[PDB]
């Protein structure tokens, strides 16, 4: 029915059929990504394409190929061989993750290291992390991932709290081949457990926390039509899922009256990398895409019902496919509910002796995704004034290092011996607009104080100021915390009541954005992460701020590249590109599992609505 | 017990007839401000002293005076003329809310104004507003007001939407005259209503929003005793009350293995003004300051169940004294409950296979009031992991003005011919200190981004840098987002295992100070408002960062000249004072009440802790 709906299994095993058929899928293959394509522009097609595109790699070292089949028509509408050396990797396979751990198991190199440390190699585990791109000529062209080790003393044991500094491998997961192996000097492994569930550690569990029970009577508000249509409080949005940005909404749109207003075509985290501030050998080359490089659907977790969603809750199980193009479900990975969320409006009036309160709510559509130590949760809100909210959790168990004996300008200890190297997680939120409609421009608004005298005698005016970005040249912007910057998204075709054009307000959190010195890698490999905003005219191949691939890709692509064709955005389909991060400088608190931190944005109603859109909320 | 506790009806009783046997209350008298005095520093004096301050007004004309009494002992401590021209006005009177409209209404200047708009008085409502200081010599020493009127077509009519602009008076509430009216000319008065209640406005209340129940089946995790002293999740502290601030707390401390640690000796909102940016001589003098000049904790909302407050609600009913001494209490004016607050801690671990995810929760302490067309909601948050929050919630009714014919760079159009002006509103927190003790200091810690080069070779290294503040003269601080600042509390003589001093990092939201011209009358009497961060050593006198009587008072007053004593902060008992704020461009979704928005700060353990303090909740 709708070109919307999540991907079925029936769909992926077809993709699968048609690949094979056409002789692109044989036994040497395997796919790296898959995922459907939203419709093209314009619902001038008779009926419903459902295309996908596929990353197909190769275990016996021939190219990969990028290609889109239609499941509808079984066929091959492209097949092209890629040049990796050129437009980069494919995403890491998670096959390839123990690849790593077993073959440095058998290199003289490596164990060489590891006696030298008198580490019982069948104990150390070994993280399988992406290369990115630096001095090591031989790596262009292949697939490599770097290894960082970590010890296990059994079973059970939180290995991130005995990282084995000084030492580091790199691997060509392809031709099965440890090509180097660095050890500048032997570190004291960190000996204290981190292993939150040991009772020796957490101590007597608390008993004094009595239950908290949400629940819902009369079941939601909202409801769910043709597998992942939402209605709920006047909103109006598809929710899909890919297995690189994850919890994707389309169609986000509000119901004004008789008409269904669109606000936002696409909504997703385009990319978020992880950058670490550590100038050591040993992880100063660490930068991690998850979304890019490992792709954070992939892993998303199952959530549980009482424990990882609390209330009325209703599960989508999305579908992607495996390594063999086989259909693959993640049970109940994504969370789709609305909460109570306080005051509204209210208003006790003396003159009119009228008492008005009301309350608020938010529907809340959401996925968490475990990327080795790193555990993230994506959520999306929903309000009922005309709200829309991301917002990113960040938890998991902190990556480690040895803690230096002199101290560290860029690690902080958490336990004795035990560092935390600094980094950031910085998101990049493409948001393709759709303020009523496609004919959309943006402008940065600041406050603009006044100077006491002629016009302002007292010197207590202040005003603000909006200025269009007219061509993509323009529309690489910074945050201004100081002056109030926000940037308004508005239709100067759609006025509202008072004749002004109608638009929404984007209120970013203004932390900091990329920290690396502008001549590193990581400053042209994340250069989106360096600007808080960028603003696109919409094409259908500009899907990501770091382009389509990211995997021991250098600069070239992404953003950058799609800025300098300086098209018209004053008016036209643009797409907002947001920047925003954490910047982690790890605390003792964080050890040994850390509590969730958070980001992210919103966009409230700037005028869009011709008054307040929740007079009709009744007391309740 | 406690000296602590809330104070009781008896006790202001007993304050009253004190006064009275003193000839110090009176037929003539009118007691402004009663509150009870905190504990002087040093429990080493056994009993505690019950003492109150009132500020006492006369209607006769009489200088006002100052007076603080013993009801321990039943007598008067100390009892002070004030000069009001010299230190300020006491406090606007509720009672004379009234006068401005009632005098007015018998004056000719005023009849004619509104006979020339045809008007009639008796449906004109005036707003009792504070008057500030501009030029006006005459009133210099005099307790003026100044009045804006709007109509209200009938007794349910919300007023705010009809707006007569062009028109002001200036009023003398002791000698009861009209001292001025100006009249810059007539401007329509917008038609439309604002009455949103109101069928014809609201339409067909939606039927939609199926019900949502929160309930503790045992009750709830916190427990209350002396009255007011509560214990939840290792947390310990005194939830006072103050007519001025409101909710107060005290003795903020955190039971850390078998010693219970203090973190913050005092939190409280100890300002709140409203400046206003429209240059026109109708409300160029616009300045409120709710806590200082009104004192927002007599107005106070009476929180109903299931409307302000869900879930297992345990309420507080404050008492405060009336204009004459006698006992008033607040029906269930704080609500206090203990809500879900998602997911603490969260990590699905690959080689240990052990999946951990444990939910986090909130103590929420907070309060309503309401100023003629303003309602805010004031929140304490104190959540598992050791973090302290505090939240300003804004709503009610804009305060309106004419829309100019041709525009305004000051004032935002939200109906037809109906305006609102731009503002702000400026909270001030005032946070005595007491990390570990009252021992403490700030740091202010800025983020350090490092060029690429020897030693940072791949220009990724990042780092941090901290700043003590040693005097006052250089503890008034400004935030900078950019690179990321922040200010920790630490208290050099306790230290964490790691030994490093341990401390609590205050993360402000960087919103936009005030906006004034830095010569104008309101930049010199809201002086705390012009930056972000203010320290200073702690003083029983010094409570206020505008000073104890706000009302028509020159400048300068509070942190301004605190903060010239230049005293040692590098390691004593001090106090944090933090401007925070909403700048307010009104746009049509705020008309006719508007949607609640916000603003605060947080206060997070930075090596407060020797690890994570949350790794003995259940998993539940
Ligand atoms: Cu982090
Ligand atoms: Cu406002």
């Amino acid at each position: 029915a709708s070109p919307f709906r999540l991907a079925s299994a029936g769909e992926i095993s077809e993709v699968q059929g048609i690949l094979r058929t056409a002789g692109l899928l044989g036994p040497e293959k395997r796919i790296a990504y898959l995922g459907v394509l939203d419709p093209a522009r314009g619902a001038g097609s008779e009926a419903e394409d459902r295309r996908f595109r596929v990353f197909i790699h190769d275990v016996s070292g021939a190219r990969p190929q990028e290609v889109t089949v239609s499941v509808t028509n079984g066929t091959v509408i492209s097949a092209v061989e890629l040049d990796t050396a050129a437009t980069g990797e494919l995403p890491v396979l998670e096959e390839e993750f123990e690849v790593v751990e077993q073959l440095l198991a058998t290199d003289e190199r490596w164990l060489k290291a590891l006696a030298a440390r008198n580490l019982d190699v069948s104990k150390v585990r070994v993280a399988p992390l992406s290369a990115g791109v630096f001095e090591y000529a031989e790596e262009r062209g292949r697939r490599i991932l770097r290894g960082l080790a970590f010890v296990q003393d059994f079973p059970e044991d939180s290995a991130w709290a005995h990282p084995v500094d000084g030492l580091v491998a790199y691997v060509d997961v392809v031709s099965k081949e440890v090509t180097r192996v660095i050890d500048t000097g032997v570190f004291p492994v960190p000996a204290e457990h981190g292993n939150y569930t040991d009772p020796e550690l957490t101590g007597p569990l608390r008993t004094t926390q009595k239950p908290i029970s949400i629940t819902q009577p009369e079941g939601p508000s909202f409801t769910v039509t043709g597998g992942n249509h939402i209605e709920w409080e006047k909103w109006s949005l598809d929710v899909g899922f890919d297995v690189r940005e994850g919890v994707v909404l389309h169609n986000i749109a509000f119901r004004d009256g008789d008409r269904l207003r669109p606000i936002i075509n696409r909504a997703s985290i385009a990319e978020m990398v992880v950058p670490y501030g550590d100038p050591s050998p040993i992880r100063s080359w660490q930068n991690y895409f998850d979304t890019g490089e490992y792709l954070v659907g992939q892993y998303a977790n199952s959530l549980e019902l009482g424990c990882d969603c609390l209330g009325d809750i209703t599960y989508l199980s999305p579908v992607i496919s495996d390594a063999f193009g086989n259909p693959r479900e993640i049970r109940n990975g994504i969370c789709m509910h609305e909460e109570d969320w306080g005051i509204l409006a209210k208003h006790s009036d003396l003159w009119s002796g009228i008492n008005y309160t009301r309350r608020n709510r938010r529907m809340v559509i959401s996925f968490f995704t475990t990327i080795g130590n790193y555990d993230y949760g994506f959520y999306w809100y929903l309000y009922l004034d005309g709200t829309i909210e991301f917002e990113a959790k960040a938890t998991g168990v902190v990556f480690t290092s040895a803690f230096p004996e002199g101290g560290s300008d860029n690690i902080s200890q958490l336990a004795p011996g035990l560092g935390a190297p600094f980094h950031q997680h910085i998101f990049s939120a493409r948001l393709d607009m759709a303020i009523d409609g496609f004919t959309n421009r943006v402008e940065e608004e600041d406050v603009v104080r006044q100077t006491m005298g002629p016009g302002n005698e007292r010197g207590n005016a202040f005003s603000r100021k909006r200025t269009v970005l007219t061509r993509e040249s323009e529309a690489v912007r910074e945050a201004d915390a100081r002056t109030g910057r926000t940037w308004i998204i508005s239709n100067p075709e759609s006025k509202n009541r008072l004749n002004e054009p109608v638009g929404y307000k984007l209120h970013a959190h203004n932390q900091p954005t990329l920290l690396a010195d502008p001549g590193s890698s990581i400053a042209r490999r994340a250069a989106f992460a360096t600007k808080d905003l960028w603003v696109t005219r919409y094409a259908d191949d500009e899907r990501y701020p770091t382009g389509d691939f990211v995997n021991q890709h250098s600069g070239g692509a992404g953003l950058p590249s799609y800025i300098a064709q300086d098209r018209d955005i004053d008016g036209q389909d643009i797409v907002v590109w947001h920047t925003f991060g954490l910047t982690h400088f790890p605390r003792v608190e964080d050890w040994p599992i850390m509590p969730v931190d958070t980001v992210g944005f919103k966009l409230r109603p700037e005028g869009f609505f011709d008054r307040s859109p929740v007079l009709d909320v009744p007391a309740n």
